């Protein structure tokens, strides 16, 4: 199933290097610029989006009117929300780097996150554009056997659940 996953434009915590999960930060000026550049670069298909502000705003500036689904939200970092990556405890850095065994206090485990994301994608019965987050795109790319890091305001098209089709980044 052809699905276009879009990582929302940047927020302040991207440059600051802080874990950004359910903290509802707005897009920066550049983030909005990134979202606008996506207009005309994404296919005209039904759209879905995380209900978090940065994702919804990216969808809007990109020229879409998505149906909102919390299931597309970034992972809930719990007590680690806003934590500087730099000073994150080694056990957490390792869990996030290897994308396994991540259990943040008051948040979502990576296992629960993946279940949520993949259950949502399983429900996609037709091609569509999904406005979401870096962690979601990463989970998908990793499950398809590829490195999952992509720039803010960039997109990746996949043939779920088989392979990646294309990665699109604009300057």
């Amino acid at each position: 199933m052809e699905l276009w996953l879009v990582r929302h434009g940047e927020t302040l915590w991207n440059r600051e290097g802080r874990l950004l999960g359910w903290t509802d930060l707005p897009l920066t000026a550049e983030g909005e610029a990134q979202a606008r550049r996506l207009k005309g670069a994404l296919p005209s298909l039904p759209a879905f989006s995380s209900d978090l502000l940065r994702a919804r705003r990216t969808a809007e500036l990109a020229g879409f009117s998505p149906r909102l689904y919390p299931e597309l939200r970034e992972i809930h970092f719990g007590a680690l929300e806003g934590a500087l990556w730099e000073t994150l405890d080694p056990r957490y850095k390792e869990a996030l780097l290897r994308f396994q065994g991540f259990h943040p206090p008051g948040g979502e485990s990576l296992s629960a996150f993946q279940e949520r994301v993949f259950r949502f994608l399983e429900g996609m019965k037709a091609p569509a554009v999904l406005f979401t987050h870096g962690g979601v795109v990463r989970a998908v790319l990793r499950a398809l056997g590829e490195d999952g890091l992509v720039p803010p305001g960039s997109a990746v098209a996949v043939d779920w659940p088989r392979r990646v089709l294309v990665r699109l980044a604009l300057d």
